[PDB]
């Protein structure tokens, strides 16, 4: 009964091809699900050491999409989603505000805590002043030291980012207040954010232009109050994440959630076989995750399928569904990403890679890791003659290496 | 002549399957021989650093069955068996007693040595008092300080463990004396033992409810006085253990022992081929052990078959005999156990694993090792869609990995 | 300028004629004129060294520990009060439980005090007792009244009963705990079997005139020292340590004088000094005992450059106070058993230690550190021919080594 | 207080005018007034240093070893008696075998004494000899009578025969062993070829008036010292060492006085002291030699704080005994050959060592440790101009180094 043969990343190499593709001109975009299109093929995994609201924003601005983890309160997990959801490429709807009668003592705690010293001043939604770093080098309430209503530089909602950069610079100020017909605060946008959005203009957003975001839950029932709470928080894609997704209890959860939310984008995981991939698709998954022990699952449980064979078997299973496959774990170096995609994955998940970054809960700023990795994928596509992630997943051939 | 190909644990992985099996509800029981059923698929090996009476009791209470080693006197080996055999789940028949005229000086040596300070007091079988830790904080003979006959809390043989827990608690005491119609001591059972037997209620016992136990001998004749002495001591399964069990001298011993004890459960080992497995079965083995160099046997002698192929070849050989196969040695991690079973073993032997424990002759208590390992097997069965050890040995498919 | 000054390591004790064995030597010494110790050892007033638990253990070995001042004034009083409520083996005001108490709260009440034996009291009267045995099985959720040994089955002894007696009652009933009661069956205290055995094996407890374990506490320069003083005096502290990085200050001397005024009665330890004139200041300000040690953590000297090597320091204080009957404690610099003996030989009437006990069970086991430290002292007493601490303070001779 | 005190490392020996070569220097020195050594070295009374085997080897190099007191009184007497039964090269009371003895027991009798040559004695008379040669082949199981060289083929010498003579008999017959016999052909002892060669190459054995190797033993404070004393006196010990961690005790002084009473005759070493008045006590109590060394295992000072640096110690004893003719031994602190020379120069008449020999073949090889240690002494004797130990004790000069 002891026979088949299966292949991992280190077992294969990608062959070079005639190419007209250049690294800086390859297109890194890919359909995560039939309705969500990433600009880079990367997801951050929902681990308490990788992804909360901070990194999810950082990654969606890069082109990707982060997944808030369930090792936190139901209510704290929903507010994380809302925090990403209230983000644009570079405008912050629902900023952290103050009121005129905020004491200035209580105001320096907000800045010591929040890391930015600049807040719009409000009065039940009506914008009323603004108080920033410069207005604190003295001692009373905000109202004494705030820049009053009549001198506020603002922009109506809809005005393009350039018109606000013009305005911000002409007025020699760092914070633009987005404002209503009735002067109700609708958004805050710094000079920092507009520069960081003219470069890297490939944020992954929905049809309302707001940052896309995922969230994970486990299966096993009882998660209904949670699954409902992240939907209510307007998550883009719900992750129903399992150590073994071909079990009946997981298929069940997925069947149930698809009933209560016919258009919500769901990833089920993790499978490792064509059967699991079909059953996860058949229960209602928008995309399936693949990663059974690629890892103590192997040493402890004795169970696993190496990623190269697992991905390509899930993908063969699902031809003609439009249900994409995510490769999850086993990721050592950058070229492993390229192999995973070449084996037919439409995106990859990573978590250990990003677990020490700045924007995560030994460090780095996210934009540099994503750059080194995405430059590696760019190299590969130029070498394989593959302009789009579409081309790579279907064109590039493999070669088997030994030692 | 230099051709075949053979597979070890690290050469294979177990594939995931559709599953309705949960770890905490999988059934770990398996037929060791046609008449002995373990509750977990584990044997401890008969090594002077692993298994004597202490660990054999510890393991049989867990579900398994330990094998007393032959690196000790014939007479000391039989008394080890009797010691396990006089154990129930949690009642000690033939406790360590005293008599009223035992000096109390000689009594503290018994406690310094034996590790428990509580002994029933007897007078040629008649129970007569009891002396425990509390009765020593003074200085004469036992008779001065013992709790007299008329105040002894006892229970007739047959009373359930709960009725004795009731009685022990109602009387605010830690030791229950099991007693005859004629007040002859028949057993001792502490409060400790009843708690440790309400949890972990899967002790592996015979039809008299007494702890099961194995014992090893070598072949090569002259062992007859020993083989007879362990039978006389009421061992459950005799191990006739050899570096090479397909030799004629071992087949012979086994043929002879089966003649003198037609219903004694015998394991012969070790073989590594279908031929050896058939010949060991044909000589009269209840179960065959498989492990030729999986180990200096390999480096020194140059000889061996990797376990995965050896097990599955022995098991194919023996289809339709009801003679089970034990995988022996080569065991690194927990998932190796699962692979061995999946290759068709009905139990596994381990020894190095348990060589530092508490209950063995760098440590641990046995119940924790057996827990971590059996939880690993439980993981695997949930992943492979396999509820019983029966299902695992016959359903779960394999996948071949390289590097 | 420049006068030579020796540390412990610069000296060695001379063997003299000896009629003293280790087992013979008398380790007792007068802390102050009212307070005599049974081993010449003090615990430092440090958050990682001495609190109520350790101050009771030191006392049971023969010494005194000092409760640190890193607490609210009220919390420290209870520490000191907690020590004071231990006699020989009796334990006054033991923790009780009411026959209402739920067992889920009773076992809640177990994991934090450590023990499981609580007397059951119902608004003054003593009605039962629960021990870990009664807890073993859930009654059926009911309360403590449904597991307890009841009043008509309580084994008690009248207060004043000899300790050897209520031990024999304890053996005869085979029970671990003894209830001590007044003539109205009111709970005077709890005495366990374990305590009585640690009172034959530790007959050298440094106790009070009412039989209570002894204890000290430290106050500092903080802007509420006055009230800290009074809290401890009223909480019944045996000795007060006005403790200073630099006791030859006018701030300390102030406090020392102001306190001896308000409390003509209270045994006072002032420190630290390292000079004769420093010792005179603390004495004349009204101290019972001077603590010496400025310099002997070796960052005092490094960051500041200030210090006096311990042996010269101790011996200048002793000499500056020659005739006054004011004792001198040696604080810090003490690594080995042999440093203790040198401190006492230079005239210290007792020794303070902190980091030598900082990782003990009683620290925030200790029976053993004291046994080997005091065992070396005994060795040294035998080798030098001094069987009384007062002998080793005045008799032993020194030799300069390189 | 405080008088300076030097160790070995604090001093250096001054070169003086010298007419002495290393080969010239006379290493002999008077242990006591009856006992003179040929090298100024003693073995310590330690379970891992000196027993009968080593006490014979030290004696053959010129010194005396001391049998430890970690034994039954009777077992120690046999140790001491065992040493005493070696003359120059003769070996009295050698192990014999009876013509009954089975060879399976004879070879059993080989692996534990080490050797294979046993004289064969049948109830007094000498009847043969078996050596490893006769054992080589099984006779056919028979006994020793069937392999032995028989009486009519025995090569013997009459007791009193010169050692050079019975060597030449040995060569002439080409046999390894020589039997020494009285005028009745009774076995007086055994002399091997190996011994005679180690008696020309080691002509400096510290022997007794009957020609017997010399030896000492230690008694302690234990509750049966009296009988330990007598066992050794009767077993024929040369010197008795009443040995103490602290000999300025009234317990030792007691024992010293009580023994010199019972034995006006017996050469006694008392120790250890480290003071003049300590040396006087031991002398006046009736000692032949005082052992010095309290402090020089360096845990004496660490656990206890007590000790005197070895050089000051040795020199205070020597001076305190100036005129009495009582010698002084220096015990411990001795690492190098150069420490020995400093001890003797400070006035020690001899030196004790333990850990310097603790891992030798003769310990529970040694010819070599003594050769290099004594070779350095010779070097130092040449460089300082002292050819007699008495010279190096009184002539050499010291210089203080840092
Ligand atoms: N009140 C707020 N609520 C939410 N996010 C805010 C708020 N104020 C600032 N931010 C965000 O946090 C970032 C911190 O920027 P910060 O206010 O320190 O910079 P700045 O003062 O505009 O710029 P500079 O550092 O050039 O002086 C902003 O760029 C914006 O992304
Ligand atoms: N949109 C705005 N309309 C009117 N005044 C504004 C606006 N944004 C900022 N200001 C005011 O301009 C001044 C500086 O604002 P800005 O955010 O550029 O400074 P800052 O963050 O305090 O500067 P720094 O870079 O020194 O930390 C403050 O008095 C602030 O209240
Ligand atoms: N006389 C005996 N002979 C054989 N086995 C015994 C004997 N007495 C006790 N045992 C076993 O050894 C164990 C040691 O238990 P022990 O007597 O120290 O506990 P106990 O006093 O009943 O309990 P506790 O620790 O709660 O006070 C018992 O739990 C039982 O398994
Ligand atoms: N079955 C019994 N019948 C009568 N008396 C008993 C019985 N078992 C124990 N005792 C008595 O009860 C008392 C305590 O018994 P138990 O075994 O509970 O205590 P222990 O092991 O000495 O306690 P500890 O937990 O303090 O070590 C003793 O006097 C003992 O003789
Ligand atoms: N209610 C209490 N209040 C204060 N101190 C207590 C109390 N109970 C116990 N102690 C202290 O704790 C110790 C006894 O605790 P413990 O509960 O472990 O005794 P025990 O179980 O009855 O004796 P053993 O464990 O030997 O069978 C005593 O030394 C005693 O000082
Ligand atoms: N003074 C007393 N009077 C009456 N009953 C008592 C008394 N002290 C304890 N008991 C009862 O005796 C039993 C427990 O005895 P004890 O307190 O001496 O041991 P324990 O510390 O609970 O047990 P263990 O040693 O097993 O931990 C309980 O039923 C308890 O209520
Ligand atoms: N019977 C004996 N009794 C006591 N000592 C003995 C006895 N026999 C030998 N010795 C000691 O052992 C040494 C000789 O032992 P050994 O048996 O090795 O001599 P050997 O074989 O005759 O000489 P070689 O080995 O050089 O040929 C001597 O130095 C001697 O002191
Ligand atoms: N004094 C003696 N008189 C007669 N025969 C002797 C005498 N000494 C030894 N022999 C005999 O000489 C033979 C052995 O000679 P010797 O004892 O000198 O050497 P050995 O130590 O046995 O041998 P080896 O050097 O080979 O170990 C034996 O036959 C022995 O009995
Ligand atoms: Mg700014
Ligand atoms: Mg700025
Ligand atoms: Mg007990
Ligand atoms: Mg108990
Ligand atoms: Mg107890
Ligand atoms: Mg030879």
């Amino acid at each position: 009964r002891i026979a088949k043969e299966a292949l991992t990343f280190d077992d294969v190499l990608l062959v070079p091809a005639h190419s007209t593709v250049l690294p800086n001109t390859a297109d890194l975009s890919t359909q995560l699900t039939k309705t969500i299109r990433l600009n880079i093929p990367m997801l951050s995994a929902a681990m308490d050491t990788v992804t909360e609201a901070r990194l999810a924003i950082a990654l969606a601005q890069e082109g990707g999409i982060g997944f808030i983890h369930k090792n936190m309160s139901i209510e704290r997990q929903a507010e994380e989603v809302r925090r990403v959801k209230k983000h644009e490429s570079a405008i912050v709807r629902d900023p952290v505000t103050v009121t005129p009668s905020t004491k200035i003592i209580e105001l320096l705690q907000m800045a010591r805590e929040y890391g930015f010293s600049g807040f719009p001043v409000v009065e039940q939604g009506e914008l009323v002043g603004i108080v920033t770093g410069r207005d604190l080098r003295v001692k009373d309430t905000v109202a004494a030291i705030m820049t009053p209503k009549d001198k506020l530089v603002t922009a109506r909602e809809g005005t393009p980012l350039e018109e606000m950069k013009a305005k911000l610079y002409e007025n020699r100020i760092e914070k633009m207040l987005v404002v209503d017909e009735n002067f109700y605060l609708r958004g805050l946008v710094t000079f920092r954010d507009i520069e960081k959005a003219e470069r890297k203009p490939n944020a992954c957003k929905d049809e309302q232009g707001r940052l896309r975001v995922g969230a994970a839950v486990g299966a096993g029932a009882g998660n209904e109050e949670r699954v409902d709470a992240l939907v209510a928080a307007g998550v883009d894609v719900l992750l129903i994440d399992s150590s073994h997704g071909h079990s009946e209890g997981v298929l069940q959860r997925i069947r149930e959630t698809r009933a209560k939310y016919p258009d919500l984008q769901i990833i089920g995981g993790n499978v490792a076989t064509a059967a699991g991939a079909r059953a996860l698709a058949e229960a209602g998954c928008s995309a399936v995750k693949v990663g059974i022990g690629p890892c103590t699952t192997r040493i402890v449980t004795g169970v696993g399928v190496p990623q190269i064979t697992a991905v390509a078997d899930a993908v063969e299973a699902l031809e003609g569904t439009g249900i994409p496959v995510i490769a999850d774990g086993g990721i050592r170096f950058s070229g492993d990403i390229a192999k995973a995609i070449a084996a037919g994955a439409s995106a990859v998940m990573v978590g250990s890679m990003l677990a020490g970054t700045e924007e995560s809960p030994y460090k780095g700023r996210l934009k540099e890791i994503i750059h080194q990795q995405m430059g590696g994928l760019r190299s590969c596509m130029g070498l394989t003659g593959c302009g789009t992630i579409d081309e790579l997943r279907t064109k590039a051939e493999f070669v088997r290496i030994s030692g």
